[PDB]
């Protein structure tokens, strides 16, 4: 096979980049290890930044989101028997976020790509990268038995945290920055109306809790749990009972519960590699960095990496300015770190950490009181939540 840009991974990152590149006349082939249905089984993200929303419209894949998505102008934080609303629209200068499931986004992109006739190879096993330092790199893989080769000009590693792309770069050329948190998020998707029209992040003595949604009739709740917990030990009943216990009584009382459509435990981690490229290989999304879900930045950083890489690839193909691709990592890393810092802060002030001394506890409580009780404080939260502006490039 032969293409211009080879893309590893049919997740949100690969699909969005592929779609974007396709519409601009740049040939691209996506290689996915799993099956279409397997990819669609992942719930994940719910909050999208305006930047991601715009990138979707630019990909021509926004019909459904426009119709089914919900724009939120604020979020609530509950702590120490208080409930503080963060007016995102007002504090950020008019910016908002949109609630639209990652599953739907992925689905919208997949159907759109199939309709356009772009190349996507699912169940592509043993993906291996080759000749990344040359001008003619290629990818090898196995499909239903035989080994195939895909020649290209550039490879976009969009294969997630455990993708092969980041492992295809000489370790000594990369610097890893990482932190694993002493707890995970037990999530529960239920076909019930959300308890609130806006998200509710709750710091409670018993632990973190979050009330989110996917639509007017679909909810997504999370509760903090230690690493030792196994999802099989948490029945829907146990979840609802614990969730209720971590929420203000006036909220737990009217909460509509129901059987889970999906339950699982996701560990929290911050991760960043520098640089994010190597020769003809560029890493995007989870392949290059991870953030705890607390700040709703994971998918949105994948979006900004993709926007940056796409625009640089345009410059390269349309304008023969391939040397600009050298600025990919630098550009992306600046937005990444600021998003990592916010995600870390959110995680830091909303979760209960084991072995917390009296001082740390008081500081965490005061962080909320100050940031939630100051116009300037609220502003640092809002502007970061809606997401910082994309860097123009060039
Ligand atoms: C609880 C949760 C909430 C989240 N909430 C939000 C949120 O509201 N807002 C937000 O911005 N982000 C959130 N996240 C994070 C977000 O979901 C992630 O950052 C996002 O999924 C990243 O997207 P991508 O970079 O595209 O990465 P993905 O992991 O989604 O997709 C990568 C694809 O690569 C494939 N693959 C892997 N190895 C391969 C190989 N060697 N060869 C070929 N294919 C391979 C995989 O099968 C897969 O299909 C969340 C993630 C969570 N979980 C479970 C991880």
């Amino acid at each position: 096979m032969k293409t211009q840009v080879a893309i590893i991974g049919a997740g949100p990152s690969g699909l969005l980049l592929g779609q974007l590149l396709h519409k601009a006349g740049i040939d691209n082939v996506i290689l996915e290890r799993q099956t279409p249905d397997y990819v669609l089984g992942r719930i994940r993200a719910g909050v999208l930044e305006q930047g991601m929303v715009d990138l979707l419209r630019e990909a021509g894949v926004d019909r459904r989101m426009a119709r089914d998505g919900l724009v939120h102008e604020g979020v609530e934080i509950a702590f120490a028997g208080q409930r503080r609303r963060i007016d995102l629209k007002r504090l950020s200068g008019g910016k908002t976020v949109t609630v639209y499931g990652q599953t739907e986004v992925t689905r919208d992109l997949m159907e759109a790509r199939e309709a356009c006739g772009a190349t996507t190879v699912y169940q592509a096993a043993e993906v291996r990268l080759h000749d990344l330092q040359g001008e003619r790199p290629y990818v090898t893989f196995e499909r239903d038995g035989e080994r195939l080769r895909l020649d290209c000009d550039y490879i976009a590693g969009c294969d997630g945290f455990h993708g092969i792309s980041r492992q295809s770069i000489p370790a000594e050329r990369l610097k890893v920055f990482e932190r694993v948190y002493p707890f995970g998020w037990l999530g529960l998707l239920a076909d019930t109306p959300p308890v609130s029209h806006e998200l509710i992040y709750a710091n409670h003595p018993r632990g973190f809790a979050l009330c989110s949604q996917r639509s007017a009739t679909r909810s997504r709740y999370y509760v903090q749990v230690p690493l030792s917990e196994k999802v099989e030990d948490w029945s829907d009943e146990r979840f609802w009972t614990e969730l209720k216990a971590r929420l203000p009584s006036e909220v737990a009382e009217k909460l509509v519960t129901g059987p889970s459509l999906e339950k699982s435990i996701a560990p929290l981690r911050s991760f960043v590699v520098e640089p994010m490229q190597h020769g003809r290989l560029f890493l995007a999304g989870d392949a290059a960095h991870i953030v705890p879900p607390t700040g709703a930045k994971g998918l949105n950083l994948a979006a900004s990496d993709v926007s940056t890489l796409y625009r640089l690839l345009l410059k390269a193909y349309r304008e023969g300015r391939g040397e600009l691709l050298e600025r990919y990592s630098a550009i992306c890393l600046r937005r990444i770190w600021k998003a990592e810092r916010f995600s870390w802060w959110m995680t830091s002030v909303l979760h209960r950490f084991p072995d917390t001394d009296a001082f740390s506890q008081r500081i965490q409580q005061t962080e909320l009181e100050y940031y939630l009780g100051s116009e300037a404080g609220l502003a640092t939260i809002a502007e970061n939540y809606v997401g910082l502006p994309y860097e123009e490039i060039e």
